[PDB]
């Protein structure tokens, strides 16, 4: 050193880092990008739990985002912003275990509450370097320390031969835990308070957060949690050991392959060969199902998430959970016949019946009959607009809204302080059609405060709204309470309770309190539907 910025040189347990001074709209922030937290999970290390990064010599350059974990790249709508924003924005590589830190400039003297972001992407995609996960605004406006990590997705992160030494499963979840441990040891070097760590994530990110709650060794690593449109419970976020074993063995066959000899062969295959056959191992034609997800191993997860939340002690737990207005709409264009971004997707009754089989791929004929019965409007059973919207509701309720209601109730009844929301504002900038409403993942840009960037063409009300949400989230991280103790007449956000079931709406209007999270409909999915599976 000698001639460089004093605020950009930090030491962590593994060596020295040089960061970068970035511009946020209201002033500068410090960013430390692509910090390695694990040994590169390559060669013989593929499918294995991550090993902590061995110390380095000299000053590591941390001024750019690192590799994105090897993954499927989406091709459904070539050129289209609505899909491309989720695509990898850095080189794909198995050498991808790096994390990022944003702090105020200059760094705070008094220790500051830490927010850790875990991205979604169905456990097959995602990256902490996407524009919608830009930590600069929360760092600058709210004085937060913000951390995000890459974790292995797809086969690399989740292929499992349960029981074996060489592919135990859930290793993507372990990548996340390693980063949480890295925050505990090192975040005070950046002015962060390791005793005030909040996890937040959206859709497999949310489900990820939920699994850290349910897994004891992760519980000591954080204090509060946010789950946006995602739960560890529900139909897509985990598979049984048997089901994981089956998908893993099948995928091996597809690429040319005693567990040891199997995995050893898999390790000789190029990454791209595994991505190429990833989608061919699902049991049924489906949407909102992903090939390689967390497995119930009797380790990371001691029992099913359903079981762990029924019988769990959550006395010391503060949790914020919610959903977007249209949870189901996004995935309909990925393989329900009739749906497209390019038209209004008015469908027939036949397409709806077919849609229900694809969207609830585990239903018997009788259970699918029940779904269809409940979601048909019997005044207008053949109306294309209702059928289109009902198909969206079926997917959203089954996969997100009802799992979230189930989780909120079981947490509240067992000690937890729970706050609940529904996000209802469709961004002025959205590129998806109007019929998709507010699709999942389109709250994220507001929480991270992108509208504060004048170059992005958000409206002024959207700028004020973004600030409102950043406040809710950072208040919650600080205190376990989204409300401001100061401002006391602007309507309060009540905790969600089994008794009253209150949650708030999030839009341009001030907070409105509501009761019952799709209560009638969720009784159908969460209480009745399991009984119908036992016939």
């Amino acid at each position: 050193e000698g001639r460089e910025d004093p605020q950009l040189l930090v030491r962590v347990r593994g060596g020295q880092l040089r960061g970068i001074r970035l511009k946020a709209p209201g002033g500068p922030v410090s960013a430390f990008l692509g910090i390695p937290f694990a040994e590169p999970p390559v060669g013989s290390r593929r499918f294995m739990p991550p090993e902590p990064k061995r110390p380095w010599s000299g000053v590591l350059d941390a001024t750019t985002f690192q590799n994105v974990c090897y993954q499927y790249v989406d091709t459904l709508y070539p050129g289209f912003e609505g899909t491309e924003m989720w695509n990898p924005n850095r080189e794909l590589s198995e050498d991808c275990l790096y994390l990022n830190v944003w702090t105020p400039y200059p760094r705070p003297a008094s220790p500051t509450p830490v927010l850790i972001w875990i991205y979604g992407g169905g456990f097959y995609s995602g990256a902490a370097s996407l524009d919608v996960y830009d930590g600069r605004f929360l760092a600058q406006v709210e004085g937060a320390v913000l951390v995000s990590m890459n974790y292995r997705v797809g086969t690399f992160g989740f292929l499992a031969l349960p029981g074996s030494r060489e592919a135990p499963g859930n290793v993507g979840l372990l990548d996340q835990r390693l980063a949480l441990q890295w925050v505990q040891e090192n975040i005070a070097a950046f002015g962060g308070d390791p005793m005030s760590v909040t996890l937040f994530g959206e859709s497999a990110g949310a489900a990820s957060v939920g699994m850290h709650i349910l897994s004891l060794p992760s519980r000591s690593l954080f204090h509060r949690a946010v789950l946006q449109s995602g739960t560890p419970n529900g139909p897509w976020a985990t598979v049984s050991a048997g089901e994981a074993r089956r998908r893993a063995t099948l995928l091996a066959r597809l690429v040319g392959c005693n567990d040891t000899e199997l995995i050893a062969c898999l390790r000789t295959r190029p990454a791209q060969d595994l991505v190429d056959h990833e989608w061919h191992v699902l049991p049924q034609e489906s949407i909102f199902r992903f090939s390689f997800v967390p497995v119930v191993d009797g380790d990371f997860l001691s029992d099913t998430p359903e079981a762990l939340i029924n019988t769990g002690d959550f006395q010391d737990l503060q949790v914020l959970v919610g959903v977007v207005k249209d949870e189901g709409s996004y995935f309909l264009v990925y393989g329900v016949p009739g749906f497209s971004k390019d038209n209004e997707s008015l469908i027939s009754r036949a397409q709806f019946l077919a849609g229900v089989r694809i969207g609830v791929p585990q239903a018997s004929d009788l259970a699918a009959e029940a779904v269809v019965l409940h979601y048909t409007d019997w005044l207008h059973p053949e109306d294309p607009t209702h059928l289109r919207d009902a198909m969206s509701a079926v997917v959203g309720d089954h996969n997100v809204v009802c799992p979230v209601a189930q989780l909120a109730g079981r947490l509240a009844a067992q000690g937890a302080r729970v706050y609940a929301y529904i996000f209802e504002h469709r961004a002025s900038t959205l590129t998806w059609p109007l019929w998709m409403g507010v699709p999942h993942g389109y709250e994220i840009e507001f929480i991270f405060g992108l509208p504060l960037d004048p170059s992005l063409n958000y409206t002024t009300e959207e700028r004020i709204f973004a600030q409102r949400l950043m406040k809710y989230w950072t208040n919650f991280a600080r205190t376990g309470d989204p409300n401001d103790p100061r401002d006391s007449k602007s309507p309060q956000w009540p905790p969600y309770t089994t008794a009253a079931q209150q949650y708030v709406s999030l839009n341009l209007k001030p907070l409105e309190v509501r009761r019952g999270l799709r209560a009638q409909t969720c009784a159908f999915w969460n209480r009745f539907l399991p009984k119908l599976l036992s016939a």
